[PDB]
């Protein structure tokens, strides 16, 4: 079932990327079909979530995602209580990674990330998607340099999550509108700029707290257009957020930060990315002469 129908015995596990509470994830490679010997992320999750006396998979919401810098479900199938979805192999890692090491991203940098990131911001909403968790470890990066949001915080607009990138709305759990999706864009960008989240304190109660009240300073280092842009997307009211209005992501697109964007270039992956990561292959791996 799923996006495309397919079976364990179409698949070679090579390695187990990771491991949480959601589930399990694997490195793949397909062995049937055209695709043979194409990479794979195997994520399996133990079936739990179940509603009118039927085990509803709520991963069924990647069936219409189809977008450049999101993660396309390619396959899925259930199996003994266990449910398997194959998505995307990316090695590029997070952009979380990098950040730890650069510290903060030249402000072309980040501009690049953002403008990718908005465009998928952009067309999940369009199909009445909500990102949940907008964090940096949700950002992963192929090993052009380009991004590719995971699945992880989808969600259906119609309590958990790290809360420095949650919007006031959600700290009060007034509900999670496609308005707050755009405030975490806002927490992500002073993140990249200023290697710091703009509301931290001792502990996550203080934390949540600054969110709803604590006003914040502009660091001047950043330029007027970044503090603009920030300005506009730190508002406590959703409905006067940047973004929440009738143009919807065109008020982000035609904003002076991304005044250097070409957005159908963007698109076709046409512009270049400003860092290329690095690889398990063994290309980047040895050394040479
Ligand atoms: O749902 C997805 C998934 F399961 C995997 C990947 C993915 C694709 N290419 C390379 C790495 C990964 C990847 C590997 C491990 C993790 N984690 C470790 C365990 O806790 C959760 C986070 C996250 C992502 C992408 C997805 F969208």
């Amino acid at each position: 079932e799923g996006h495309e129908k397919a079976d364990p015995s179409q698949f070679e596990l090579l390695k187990v990327l990771g491991q949480g509470s959601f589930g399990k994830v694997f490195l793949v490679k397909k062995i049937s079909g055209s695709d043979a010997r194409q990479l794979y992320a195997m994520k399996v999750l133990k079936k739990k979530v179940r509603d009118r006396v039927r085990t509803k998979m709520e991963r069924d919401i990647l069936v219409e995602v189809n977008h450049p810098f999101i993660v396309k479900l390619h396959y899925a199938f259930q199996t003994e209580g266990k449910l398997y979805l194959i998505l995307d192999f990316l090695r590029g890692g997070d952009l979380f990674t990098r950040l730890s090491k650069e510290v903060m991203f030249t402000e072309e940098d980040v501009k690049f990330y953002l403008a990718e990131l908005a465009l998928a911001l952009d067309h999940l909403h369009s199909l009445g998607i909500i990102y949940r968790d907008l964090k940096p470890e949700n950002i992963l990066l192929d090993e052009e340099g380009h991004i590719k949001l995971t699945d992880f915080g989808l969600s259906k607009e119609s309590f958990c999550g790290t809360v420095e990138y949650m919007a006031p709305e959600v700290v009060n759990r007034r509900g999670h509108t496609q308005s707050a999706d755009w405030w975490s864009f806002g927490v992500l960008m002073f993140e990249m700029l200023t290697g710091t989240l703009p509301f931290q304190g001792k502990d996550r109660k203080e934390t949540m707290t600054m969110i709803l009240k604590a006003k914040l300073g502009m660091p001047q280092f950043l330029s007027p257009e970044a503090q603009s842009l920030l300005r506009m997307l730190f508002k406590r009211n959703p409905a006067n957020r940047l973004g929440a209005g009738p143009d919807g992501v065109e008020e982000i697109k035609r904003h002076s930060f991304f005044s250097t964007i070409d957005w159908n270039k963007l698109y076709r992956r046409e512009i270049h990315p400003p860092f290329k990561p690095a690889t398990g292959r063994p290309e980047d791996t040895f050394y040479f002469d």
